[PDB]
């Protein structure tokens, strides 16, 4: 902190003076910075010179250029990239740096600051609306899928506050386009995408994901805003799918069904994924709980999973009677079949947003 990034003729110690940390992750670090040229606060994302995260940073730049061209003022609530540069470190490491408008706390930071208590519904509604506007812009105006919708990637960059500090009138930015994919030509993909807790079932099952996987993540995000708590807390595919089945078991038509079995000759990424997913099934049904151990009749692992699934609520029981409208909205999102999920422009017409 206190160094500069992006040396220039006028500012050889760096145009962007590092002020404070903002966030970090496997991608690298985000720092609050003073732009010595325009004399503004900005946020700069510096990607670790690791190649994996650096080539992701370059596709992010490309998408953000197109989003910013179509929406300079972020009326559709995607983060605005102001600039980008390569910071050749004094060692020799070149870091890809993205310069963003001044940012703000994430939804995760908000939940954490409130001790993972429920977000009040009027704020939930305002955040949900702006995030759907962002997702509509991506899917329908740009044919881009984000794939990484989660609390850490939804920022409140501007916000009035009511006094501890409450949040009123949030101004949302969706961030992190380093995993976004253009789907205007290629309709379906099969790579594993999304962080575990927000990952749609079709990604696990190998049946092909598209725009709809973002609506699943969105639905899981909203439930977490309502309860304060991550909805799917498993890191194992078999148990994760069962938690989905349990949540939705009282929703008509909501069953986890296996992918079609691939030709044994088929070498594609999608076939490989479907073969793996089929190991989660026995005679066409999800092989839970028996598939958790299957090496011991009496199993500690199997017993833990049974308790975790028993603790998982049915979707309808999460919501207070007076919040039936939000439940109806989430039902249009948390559908196991991606073809049943609503488009974000349709979700924006839902009565939850008129009232
Ligand atoms: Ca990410």
């Amino acid at each position: 902190v206190g160094e500069g990034l992006g040396p220039t003729a006028d500012f050889p110690n760096g145009r962007y003076q590092i002020l404070a940390p903002l966030g970090s992750g496997t991608f690298g670090k985000v720092v609050s910075c003073w732009d010595r040229v325009t004399e503004q606060l900005v946020a700069v994302k510096v990607i670790r010179a690791v190649r994996k995260y650096a080539e992701a940073a370059r596709m992010e730049i490309d998408i953000l250029l197109e989003l910013g061209r179509k929406d300079p003022t972020s009326r559709f609530h995607c983060v605005r990239m102001l600039s980008y540069f390569t910071h050749v470190s004094q060692q020799g490491n070149a870091h890809v740096c993205l310069v963003f408008e001044h940012l703000g706390p994430s939804l995760f930071d908000v939940l954490m600051r409130n001790h993972f208590r429920p977000l009040p519904v009027p704020i939930l509604r305002a955040v949900a609306r702006q995030l759907l506007e962002a997702i509509t812009f991506l899917h329908e105006h740009n044919q881009i899928v984000h794939t990484d919708i989660k609390p850490e990637n939804v920022l409140i960059v501007k916000s009035d506050y009511t006094e501890e500090r409450t949040i009123v009138n949030p101004d949302v930015r969706l961030i992190d386009f380093g995993s976004a994919s253009r789907l205007d030509k290629v309709s379906v993909r099969h790579a594993i995408v999304s962080t575990r807790h927000y990952r749609a079932p079709e990604i696990i099952l190998g049946t092909g994901w598209s725009f709809a996987c973002d609506i699943w993540s969105f639905g899981a995000l909203l439930v977490e805003c309502y309860t304060g708590q991550t909805l799917f807390q498993s890191h194992d595919d078999l148990e994760h799918l069962q938690l989905m089945q349990k949540l939705l078991q009282h929703e008509n038509g909501e069953v986890i069904v296996p992918p079609p079995r691939p030709s044994p000759s088929s070498t594609s990424m999608g076939s490989q994924r479907r073969r793996e997913a089929l190991k989660l099934f026995r005679d066409g049904r999800l092989n839970w709980p028996e598939g958790i151990d299957e090496q011991s009749a009496n199993s500690l692992a199997r017993q833990k999973s049974i308790r975790r699934v028993a603790r998982m609520p049915e979707l309808h029981s999460i919501f207070r009677p007076e919040h039936a409208c939000l439940l109806h909205l989430i039902r249009c999102c948390l559908t196991i079949d991606p073809l049943k999920r609503w488009r974000p422009s349709e979700l924006l017409r839902h009565p939850f947003f008129m009232s």
